[PDB]
């Protein structure tokens, strides 16, 4: 509705940069409505998502396990590792650092996950394979969320990752097991309160991703619908404004109030 693009419009007026939105249709990859959908914009967090996608593959591929047991050290401990610094003795399985990845954006865990597949550029060169010849992943954690203004490493497009996440959740690209427990994963996000599901309604389902990063970098990528299914993909990116996390939360969550008001 166009009625979300005004307040999508306002939230630039109120932190002073750009931002970048799209709603698609889950069913039949429609773009509903589209504001700034083809310009770049770093990924932070959200690349987590299409990094366990890639796992996922190789396990169905049978390539990789899930209860695959991985013996990190505290050498590999990055900022923000909320799961992995508690089991540094015993280590973490496949399973258990792509639910760290995606539920609480575990910095560690991505990187750990991210050797495993054989890098930036294998996840890259996944992405172009399954037809995303945009999104692109050059660096690990934590470089990524530079942010550097006009660099395009570790950007993607507002339109481009939309309809990537869209072929991971409903595309012939993973197993039906493999793209149940990606959606899990998702919904089992713990640390994206503030942002679009501070405005969902009861009963309302909800898979979504969120990252910063930096330059006040923010964004979050969702699957969700009412009556408990999803049936619309949001994607809302943004950088390069000087305000606070809280103002950037409350952009996002106003223009989640707008999207649901308006569904
Ligand atoms: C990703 O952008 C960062 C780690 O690089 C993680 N995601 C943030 C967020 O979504 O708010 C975090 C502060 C939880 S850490």
């Amino acid at each position: 509705h166009p009625e979300t693009l005004v307040k999508v419009k306002d939230a630039e007026d109120q932190l002073g940069a750009r931002v970048g939105y799209i709603e698609l249709d889950l069913n039949s990859g429609k773009i509903l409505e589209s504001f700034r959908p083809e310009e770049r914009f770093p990924m932070m967090s959200t690349f987590k998502v299409l990094l366990c996608g890639a796992v996922l593959s190789r396990i169905d591929a049978g390539q990789e396990q899930l209860g695959r047991r991985i013996h990190y050290s505290q050498n590999d401990l990055v900022e923000y590792s909320p799961v992995t610094e508690k089991h540094l003795t015993d280590g973490m399985t496949v399973r258990e650092l792509c639910s760290a990845a995606i539920t609480m954006s575990d910095n560690t865990a991505a990187n750990l996950l991210l050797t495993t597949i054989g890098g930036p550029k294998e996840l890259t060169a996944f992405l172009h394979n399954m037809g995303d010849h945009v999104t692109r992943l050059d660096r690990w954690e934590p470089e990524l969320n530079e942010a550097i203004p006009n660099d395009e490493r570790d950007t993607t497009m507002p339109v481009a990752m939309a309809t990537t996440l869209r072929k991971l959740l409903t595309g012939e690209l993973l197993t039906l097991a493999s793209r149940q427990q990606l959606i899990d994963w998702m919904e089992a996000d713990k640390v994206a309160g503030p942002l679009l599901r501070s405005a969902l309604p009861a009963g309302w389902f909800i898979a979504d991703k969120s990252g910063a990063g930096e330059r006040g970098s923010r964004g979050i990528i969702a699957a969700l619908g009412p009556d408990g299914k999803p049936s619309r993909i949001v994607v809302i990116y943004t950088t390069g404004s000087q305000a606070t996390m809280d103002e950037r939360n409350r952009q996002i969550a106003e223009i989640g109030a707008s999207l649901i008001k308006h569904w």
